[PDB]
């Protein structure tokens, strides 16, 4: 999840 909230950054 962390992951791929940072890409949405």
């Amino acid at each position: 999840d962390v992951d791929d909230l940072l890409d949405m950054i």
